[PDB]
């Protein structure tokens, strides 16, 4: 399999910037969602999920084909709750129908991040919708009840090393877990709609208590009212992960640089960018444009 990036016919930077602005304006307006968290989080999750199905071995999965739009994928149990981000984007797609699905799902993720004060994430267009039969089977997304070995192992399928994994996981500071969705419940910290290194701080400074929740699943709960999944917790159990957590707990910039590179890589896995391809775009935030 080769997925070559193909620019949507005749579109350019400015075209993309408008999709971005549209997404951002909607994020701004629909702030009541999930009790005032806003849709930032969910979109980030969405972007990650359409991309985590990737298999470095045979190049199936990944964000290129927008397969999430098909039943198989859309109905994947690991994707429960994502339908709300989809619905959020639907009107957008209506407004700019020439954008591919994979471009759109991934763009929301980027938009989200940057709108929530995170770092700028360069992004590339070119994804191409693929047929229903390209939709990967369910089960390619990781489980939360495991440990560090699982995580290392899992992420390797995506070519991500230890540093990437830890950076990437720092997104856990956002939003929260929801009972109905994954059998987990609770936020991980206080600023759950603004992008910070809070994740790492929490993991290191709170006093975590292992407990079972209402779905009969175990989770690490803190006095402050926060939670961490076992997979999150596992970043402190592994010596190698641990030193990284510590690094980011100490330097928000490092964290941002690292996250930025990783997230893009994550969203570009399995895609071949030809030579003539435009460079990656760096979008302006609403605020940068005074809108
Ligand atoms: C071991 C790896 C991962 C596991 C097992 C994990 C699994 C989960 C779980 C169980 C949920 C809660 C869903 C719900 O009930 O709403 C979720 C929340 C979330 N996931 Fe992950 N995830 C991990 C990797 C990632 C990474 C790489 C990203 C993005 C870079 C990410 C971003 C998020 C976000 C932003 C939320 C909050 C969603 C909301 O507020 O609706 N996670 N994670």
């Amino acid at each position: 399999l080769v997925h070559v990036a193909s620019v949507e016919k005749g579109r350019s930077y400015e075209d993309f910037q408008k999709v971005y602005n549209a997404i951002a304006l909607k994020l701004r307006e629909d702030d009541e969602y999930d009790n005032y968290i806003g849709y930032g989080p969910v979109l980030v999750r969405l972007a990650w999920h359409i991309s985590g199905t990737w298999d470095k071995h045979d190049n199936t999965g990944g964000s290129y084909g927008g397969t999430y739009r098909f039943k198989k994928e859309f109905n994947d149990p690991s994707n429960a709750g994502l339908q709300n981000g989809f619905k959020f984007l639907e009107p957008i797609h209506k407004e700019f129908p020439w954008i591919s699905s994979g471009d759109l799902f991934s763009l929301g993720g980027v938009t989200a991040v940057q709108e929530m004060q995170g770092p700028k994430i360069p992004w590339r267009c070119g994804r191409v919708d693929t047929p229903e039969d390209t939709t990967p089977d369910n089960g390619r997304l990781p489980d939360a009840d495991k440990d560090a070995g699982y995580v290392r192992t899992f992420f390797q399928r995506l070519n991500m090393n230890d540093r990437e994994v830890v950076a990437l996981m720092g997104a856990h500071a956002l939003g929260k877990t929801h009972l109905k969705n994954s059998g987990y419940e609770g936020p991980g910290g206080a600023a759950n709609n603004v992008f910070t290194n809070e994740f790492y701080l929490n993991l290191l400074n709170e006093d975590w208590k292992l407990e079972k929740n209402d779905a009969n699943n175990e989770q690490w709960d803190s006095k402050s009212g926060y939670m961490m999944l076992p997979t999150d917790y596992s970043l402190i159990q592994d010596p190698k992960y641990l030193s990284i957590v510590k690094e980011y707990a100490n330097d928000q910039d490092k964290f941002f640089k690292d996250f930025s590179k990783a997230f893009e890589k994550l969203l570009e896995d399995g895609i071949t960018f030809p030579k003539d391809a435009p460079s990656p775009f760096i979008f302006k935030t609403l605020e940068e444009q005074g809108l």
